[PDB]
C-alpha cells in the first residue's frame, strides 16, 4: 500500500494538502539559496558562488576553505575569508518570514539549516525550532581532541580583527568557531533531533540547496515513503542519474519525472517568489508581505 | 531482529553453518589483490593516490575522473601503460570465494576492481558483477557514436604511446574501466535489483567504502541479513561528519550498544578467509585449492 497523498504533482496539489487535516507538521530543509537574495553568495552557482571566487587564496581545490586537514595545515586562508564576510550585515528574506508563518501557524515542527548566517533566528523561530546542521560561528573550539578549550565569539573576533591566528591557551593548537568542516563532525542535536523528527512529518519543504552534502543530504531519504516533498529552487536538485562518485546513495534521490513519480514536486525559481506563490494559494500573502515589512522596518529602527 | 548467535566470526560461521544461510554476496575491493602485489587506492604511502607526484594532478583522483580525462587524457594512458604490464596471481582470498561458489553459497561477488582475478580463481562471469567495469574492451567516450574497440586495438595504441581516437568520430576511446563522473554498467543495476532481495550473507572484503553507488550495496540487504567484514581496518562506521561518503543510518554498526548484526575481523584477508574456512572445516581443502592453482599458474 502506497498512500497517495498529493492529488497532484504542481505546487497547487501541494498547498491544498497542506490546508488538509492530514498535514500537521512540516520540515523545512534549507541551505545557501535561501540567503542569496538577502546578499550572501551561495557555494556552488556557476561564477557567482563562494566556490568560484577564491582564486587568491591559491588552494588545491575550493572545498579546501572549509576543509579540517587543511585548516590544519594552512589555517591563514580560512581567517581571511572570515574577515571578509563577517562584517557584512543582511536582513532575513521572504522564504525566512515564510517559515515563521509556518511556526506561528503550528505546522513547523523542525527547520534543518545548513547555513550559519542565524537568518532563521533573526526571522523569529526559536532555537527548539531549529537544527544548525553544519554548526554556529557563536562559540569556538580548540580543535585538539584531547583538549577542546571552548572560547566566545568576543575571543574569536579579536584574534580575527587583529589578524592573529588564533591558538589555545592551553595547548597552542589551532582554535576554530563551531562551523562545520568537511571532515568534521556534526552537532549531536542533529542526529538526536533526525531520528525523532523524521518518523512524524507530513511534508519535507527543501528550499535553496543542492543536496551535494553528506550527510545533509540523506534527510530526504529519512522521510516515511509517503510523505509528500516540495523543492523551492532555482533548479532541480536531488534528481540525478547514478554515476561514479554520486553524492546520494543509491535510490535515495528526489523523483520529480519518471513514469513512477507520486510525491515529488520542483518549483523551478527564487525561493522569495515560490514562497509567495505558495502562501498565495494559501491564503497568506497578505499576513506574509504584512510580516516581512513589519520586521525589516523594525530591524532598522 | 538478530539473527546470529554472537557477534563474531564463530557466530557467523555456525550461522553459515544453519539451514538458513543459502545465499551470500561478496562485496570486495582493491585490499583483496594487495597480498598479490597490487597497490590499493587508499592506504597511506602504498595507495595509488599517494603515488602520482609525477603527473602533476590538481587531486589524485583526477587521473580517473572522465572531465579531466578529456581534457589531458595524456597521464591516464601514460599510468596504464606502466601497469597493464604486470602479471599477478588471484590469493586466498579469491579462491575462497570460489570455494563459496563450488559450495554451491555464493549468489555473486560485486567487485570494484578491474584485476579479474576473480575470473582467474574460477568464478565465471555469471558469478559476477564487475562494477568498476572491465579493461577487455573499450569505447568511443562520445554518447552519439559509443564505437568499440577490443583489447587488442587499445594496446597497439597504449603502446606505441598513440593517444586512442575513435576511427569514426575521433573522440577520445578509453577502456570500459569506469571513471569518476561515468556510469556504471547496466548488469550492475539490473543484478542489484535482484540480488539483495533474498540475501542471507554479505561477506564485505578488502574495500574502504568510499565510493558511491557501490557504498550503497550494504544497505541494499534486507535489515536482518548478517554482514562480516573482512578488511585490514574497520570500514563502513561513523558518526555523522560533514563529507561522508556513507548516508545517514546506511553504514556498518559494529560496536554501538543496539549492535546486533554486524561483525568485523581486522587483519588480513587472506587470513581472515583461512580463519572462517578452518571453522567451516574448508581449511584444508582450501590450501589444497590454493596450491594446485598457484602451481598451475606457475606452469605458464
Ligand atoms: N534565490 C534563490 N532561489 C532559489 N534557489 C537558489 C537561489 N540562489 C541560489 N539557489 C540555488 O540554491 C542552491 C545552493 O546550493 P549550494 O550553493 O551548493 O549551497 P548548499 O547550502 O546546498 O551547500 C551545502 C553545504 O556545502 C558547503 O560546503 C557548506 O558546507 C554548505 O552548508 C543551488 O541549487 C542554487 O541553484
Ligand atoms: N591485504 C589486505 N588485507 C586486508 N585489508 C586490506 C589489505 N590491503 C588493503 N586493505 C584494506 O582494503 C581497503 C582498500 O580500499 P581502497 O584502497 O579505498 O580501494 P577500494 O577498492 O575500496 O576503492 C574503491 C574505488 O575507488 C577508486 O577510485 C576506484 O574506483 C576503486 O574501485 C582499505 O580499507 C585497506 O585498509
Ligand atoms: N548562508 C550561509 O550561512 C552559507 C553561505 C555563506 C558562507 C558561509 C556558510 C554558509 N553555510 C556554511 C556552512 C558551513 C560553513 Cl564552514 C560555512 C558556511
Ligand atoms: N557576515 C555574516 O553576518 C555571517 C553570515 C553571512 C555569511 C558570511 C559569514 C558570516 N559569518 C561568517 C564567519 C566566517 C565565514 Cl567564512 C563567513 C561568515
Ligand atoms: N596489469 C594487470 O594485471 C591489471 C590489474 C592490476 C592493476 C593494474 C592494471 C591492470 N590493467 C590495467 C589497465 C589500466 C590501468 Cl590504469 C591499470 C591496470
Ligand atoms: N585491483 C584493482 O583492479 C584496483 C587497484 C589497481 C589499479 C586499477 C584499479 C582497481 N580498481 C579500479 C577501478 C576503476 C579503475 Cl578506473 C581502475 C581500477
Ligand atoms: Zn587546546
Ligand atoms: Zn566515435
Amino acid at each position: 500500500h502506497m498512500e497517495r497523498l498529493l492529488d497532484e504533482l504542481t505546487l497547487e496539489g501541494v498547498a491544498r494538502y497542506m490546508q488538509s487535516e492530514r498535514c500537521r507538521r512540516v520540515i523545512c530543509l534549507v541551505g545557501a539559496g535561501i540567503s542569496t537574495s538577502a546578499g550572501i553568495p551561495d557555494f556552488r552557482s556557476p561564477s557567482t558562488g563562494l566556490y568560484d571566487n577564491l582564486e587568491k587564496y591559491h588552494l588545491p581545490y575550493p572545498e579546501a576553505i572549509f576543509e579540517i586537514s587543511y585548516f590544519k595545515k594552512h589555517p591563514e586562508p580560512f581567517f581571511a575569508l572570515a574577515k571578509e564576510l563577517y562584517p557584512g550585515q543582511f536582513k532575513p528574506t521572504i522564504c525566512h518570514y515564510f517559515m515563521r508563518l509556518l511556526k506561528d501557524k503550528g505546522l513547523l515542527l523542525r527547520c534543518y539549516t545548513q547555513n550559519i548566517d542565524t537568518l532563521e533566528r533573526i526571522a523569529g523561530l526559536e532555537q527548539e525550532d531549529l537544527v544548525e546542521a553544519h554548526g554556529t560561528f557563536y562559540t569556538s573550539h580548540c580543535v585538539s581532541a584531547s583538549c577542546r578549550h571552548e572560547y566566545p565569539l568576543s575571543w574569536m573576533k579579536e584574534k580575527i580583527f587583529s589578524e592573529v591566528t588564533p591558538k589555545c591557551e592551553d595547548c597552542q593548537s589551532l582554535v576554530k568557531p563551531d562551523i562545520v568542516f568537511f571532515g568534521e563532525s556534526l552537532p549531536a542535536r542533529f542526529f538526536s533531533c533526525m531520528q525523532s523528527d523524521f518518523l512524524k512529518v507530513d511534508l519535507l519543504l527543501v528550499m535553496g540547496t543542492s543536496l551535494q552534502v553528506q550527510p545533509f543530504a540523506s534527510l530526504i531519504s529519512k522521510a516515511p515513503l509517503s510523505t509528500p516533498r516540495l523543492l523551492i529552487n532555482k533548479e532541480k536538485a536531488g534528481q540525478s542519474d547514478p554515476f561514479l562518485g554520486m553524492i546520494m546513495g543509491l535510490g535515495g534521490g528526489m523523483d520529480f519525472d519518471s513514469k513512477k513519480a507520486y510525491r515529488d514536486v520542483a518549483w523551478l525559481g527564487e525561493c522569495d517568489q515560490g514562497c509567495l506563490a505558495l502562501a498565495e494559494l494559501l491564503g497568506w500573502k497578505k499576513e506574509l508581505e504584512d510580516l516581512v515589512r513589519r520586521e525589516h522596518a523594525s530591524i532598522d529602527a
